[PDB]
């Protein structure tokens, strides 16, 4: 369903344009309209967004400005009945293209950079608690990862270890704290979108070091194989991605020429891509999660 009441938004968070981003708007599939909210209180691109009770969090990044370059450990909290930012507790690192999934109302930040330091540290957030802890690192540094959740088991998806981008991925088993890896994909990928539809874990587009992707595949967890299908209209990396009735959604990015305003929309039952919206003006980098209509 899309419930409150209220329907569902597609929200997306910060980004870059020319420097780091502070919007925060939200786009409603059922009619078309985009609507510009409250700004977030630091600019930044390369965060995560994730939704939790209804809430949306925009997780580290790193504000890119002439003032200067600062790597985020933020961790901060958009109420839509309030339409207002708060602040929560930082993350223990700085964390710029990071991978966040959320498993058991647990929010799991996932490698990311600061700096020239690539990490594979992982740390879960308890927002009942308002603290972050330590858990398992991956076996792998990666930034510029995609984080997907099924069936309660945390994925990691390609990216950039420092040196190489990857086609490796691997999944996070919580009651034994254990970092294991998969198949690799067939299609080395940092900064792709990750997400997760029916059974199967989907890598849309990236940067496999030489070009801007536009091929998506898809790791169906009972066969552990990869399968590419239909390519993206549009070559992109560091898009925005997500899920909303049973359709996957990519939000801008970069393409190697320009700065994206398209929004595709794939359906998985005729496997076709499709034009939906634009957004209001191009970015790449942004954190997107979908939630309730705000007020
Ligand atoms: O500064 C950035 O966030 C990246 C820009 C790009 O991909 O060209
Ligand atoms: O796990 C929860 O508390 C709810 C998350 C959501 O709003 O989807
Ligand atoms: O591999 C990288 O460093 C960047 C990838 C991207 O543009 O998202």
């Amino acid at each position: 369903v899309p419930r409150g009441m209220v329907g569902r938004l597609i929200y997306t968070a910060g980004g870059y344009f020319r420097q780091s981003l502070s919007y925060l708007e939200a786009y409603n599939p059922s009619n078309g309209s985009w609507l510009r909210l409250a700004d977030l209180q630091v600019p930044r691109s390369g965060l995560a967004g994730c939704v939790v009770g209804g809430l949306l969090y925009a997780v580290g990044g790193r504000n890119n400005s002439p003032d200067g370059n600062t790597d985020s450990s933020a961790l901060d909290c958009y109420n839509p009945m309030t339409n207002q930012w708060s602040p929560c507790a930082s993350m223990s690192v700085p964390r710029n293209r990071i991978g966040v999934g959320v498993i058991d109302g647990h929010i799991y930040a996932v490698g990311g950079s600061h700096g020239c330091i690539h990490h594979s540290s992982v740390e879960r957030y308890e927002p009942e608690r308002d603290e972050w802890h330590l858990v398992a690192p991956m076996l792998t540094r990666r930034i510029g990862v995609g984080v997907a959740v099924l069936n309660r088991l945390l994925y990691a998806v390609g990216g950039f270890d420092g040196t190489n981008r990857l086609n490796s991925a691997e999944c996070y088993y919580p009651e034994r704290n254990e970092w294991r890896m998969i198949t690799p994909m067939n299609t080395i990928r940092s900064g792709a979108g990750v997400c997760v539809l029916h059974n199967c874990i989907y890598a849309a587009g990236g940067y496999d070091g030489q070009d801007q992707l536009n091929s998506v595949e898809r790791y169906d967890v009972e066969t552990e194989t990869w399968t590419f299908v239909a390519p993206m209209r549009h070559h992109r990396s560091a898009l925005g991605i997500t899920v909303h009735q049973g359709k996957i959604y990519v939000l801008g990015g970069y393409d190697g020429h320009t700065f994206l305003d398209s929004v595709e929309c794939y359906d998985p039952d005729s496997d076709t891509w499709s034009e939906v919206t634009r957004m209001t003006s191009g970015r790449s980098g942004v954190g997107v999660a979908v939630t309730m209509e705000p007020c």
